[PDB]
């Protein structure tokens, strides 16, 4: 059988497959140049060749990219070869292909409110939280166009991720000098620039057109996204959700995934460490808001 989203299954029935069904994939893994077995026979992907396949397509992945497919089967194919352990209750990776910024990115997904339009995307992230992030992982790779091993930033891999999710309902209003603007969607949930989050409400230094400091003045959001080269910072308990650590040269450098608990929880794959208090190189940090009124 061939489908093409895997919830709307079409049957169909030597030569080889790719000449029978065009680019054709089991479990991640080109079958174009096999020919058909006995074991054979199942379920098989398959680049759409007519208009039901292409509009079921786009109904499960909201993408016409013809690509999309096969770099998605290409991720699946190391995915699913990764080992997902479960980490103070959060779904982490086991480091494999530097998928650091993979599961810091993971492992930041599951402790903020999100909902993704695609349904493949949403499947697979309650499929993630559960504990199978194969295609989760997978998915993110495929609409990031980042390959598998490829040096990946978190900041980047969450802004097209904010991209294909519903982020209607975040805005910004920032007021700089008196002349405010506002911010929608992901705009409202990312700022480049600094770490604290205190900080962005009290001002910051910006560049004037005329020369000025930029301040928050009301944010409507589940969560708000701080990010800000890696330097020395300062996480204390309670005053942030999660932390992504970065330990290295440009690109070169590892990805570490700091969460505040009860006791601040450091995870570095499936390693976990545990502190009261830890400073170290951070790029971004995570901030739980649901409404802000300026008192300015
Ligand atoms: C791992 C990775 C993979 C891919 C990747 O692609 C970026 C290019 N992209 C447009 C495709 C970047 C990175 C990556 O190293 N990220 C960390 C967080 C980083 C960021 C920034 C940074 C971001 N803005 N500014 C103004 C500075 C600086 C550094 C360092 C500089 N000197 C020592 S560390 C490190
Ligand atoms: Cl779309
Ligand atoms: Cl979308
Ligand atoms: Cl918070
Ligand atoms: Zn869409
Ligand atoms: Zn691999
Ligand atoms: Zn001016
Ligand atoms: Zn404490
Ligand atoms: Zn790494």
């Amino acid at each position: 059988f061939t489908t093409v989203d895997n919830i709307n299954l079409h049957t169909q029935v030597s030569m080889t497959y790719g000449q029978q069904f065009g680019p054709t994939y089991l479990d991640g893994a080109d079958v174009t140049k096999i020919k058909p077995h006995n074991s054979h026979e199942k379920t098989f992907y398959v680049l759409p060749n007519d208009d039901t396949l292409r509009v079921e397509a786009f109904e499960y992945y909201h993408t016409t990219d013809p690509s999309f497919l096969g770099r998605y089967m290409s991720a699946l194919n190391h995915t699913k070869k990764w080992k997902y352990p479960q980490v103070n209750g959060l779904t982490s990776i086991k480091w494999a292909d530097n998928n650091c910024y993979l599961a810091t990115a993971l492992l930041t997904l599951q402790q903020i409110e999100l909902k993704f339009n695609p349904p493949a995307l949403q499947d697979a992230y309650y499929r993630a939280r559960a504990g199978e992030a194969a295609n989760f992982c997978a998915l993110i790779l495929a609409y990031c166009n980042k390959t598998v091993g490829e040096l990946g930033d978190v900041r980047e891999t969450m802004s097209y991720l904010f991209q294909h999710a519903n982020l209607d309902s975040c805005k910004r209003v920032l007021n700089v000098v008196q002349q405010q603007t506002t911010l929608k969607g992901v705009e409202a949930v990312m700022y480049m620039g600094t770490l604290s989050y205190e900080q962005f409400k009290k001002g910051v230094q910006i560049p004037c057109t005329c020369g000025a400091t930029k301040y928050l003045v009301q944010q409507e959001s589940p969560f708000v996204m701080m990010s800000a080269p890696p330097a020395q910072y300062e996480l204390k308990h309670g005053t942030f959700t999660c932390a992504s650590e970065y330990t290295g040269n440009y690109q070169c450098g590892h990805y570490k995934h700091i969460t505040s608990k009860e006791t601040l929880y450091c995870i570095d794959g499936a390693l976990l460490t545990k502190s009261s208090e830890y400073k170290g190189p951070i790029t971004d940090v995570f901030y739980k808001e649901n409404s802000y009124t300026t008192t300015i």
